[PDB]
């Protein structure tokens, strides 16, 4: 509600962590940007408009992995050829997700929180599920680690509202412990799925 973690510490940890991981992965960030510039597209970064804290829209950064080659007809060539071989390798290693660390540093996102979903889901949320945006979206979160017993979207949102209601340092540490434990490694919200 008004503790010093929800109103101060969590943001400070987000800033220190995003800054550290940006420096820690900076050679990979520069290398990935160089390859994409010469092999994929000279516009290295593209943004994804997503609703964030208080449903405020932000630009979620991501590396481009597909080309802009269309058919003279005007339509873009399918993903079959537009995704180079290295494009898969960048995707499989989630290297294109590294710019999201900057969204965390910007305050657009947190290290822990609900997943930033499509802007089309805003009218579909019910008044209970809309509380999922009472906190910053996260790279990981409570619903993300509970992907085994939550195949439906309403179960993931129940974890989202529960997280925004009970946001504490101990809950974040718990979510972080379960995320490491993931050492072991489609429908689209319709209002009833
Ligand atoms: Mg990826």
């Amino acid at each position: 509600g008004s503790g010093m973690y929800r109103n101060f510490l969590k943001r400070v940890i987000d800033i220190l962590g995003a800054l550290f991981l940006l420096i820690l992965t900076s050679p990979i960030i520069i290398a990935t940007a160089i390859f994409i510039y010469f092999k994929v597209s000279r516009d290295v970064i593209f943004t994804q408009a997503r609703p964030g804290l208080n449903e405020k829209i932000f630009k979620m950064y991501k590396f481009k992995t597909m080309s802009d080659e269309r058919d003279a007809n005007g339509e873009l060539l399918p993903d079959d050829q537009r995704l180079g071989k290295f494009g898969k390798l960048i995707r499989s290693l989630s290297l294109d997700e590294l710019p999201q660390l900057f969204n965390v540093l910007k305050g657009d996102m947190s290290f822990i929180g609900p997943r930033p979903l499509l802007v089309e889901y805003l009218p579909i949320y019910n008044e209970t599920q809309k509380h999922r945006h009472d906190v910053r979206p996260g790279i990981t979160g409570l619903a993300q680690v509970n992907g085994r017993n939550a195949i439906s979207w309403e179960k993931k949102f129940e974890y989202d509202v529960y997280y925004a209601k009970n946001l504490s340092f101990m809950l974040d540490v718990k979510i972080a412990l379960m995320t490491i434990e993931k050492v072991l490694k489609t429908e689209k919200f319709n209002g009833k799925n």
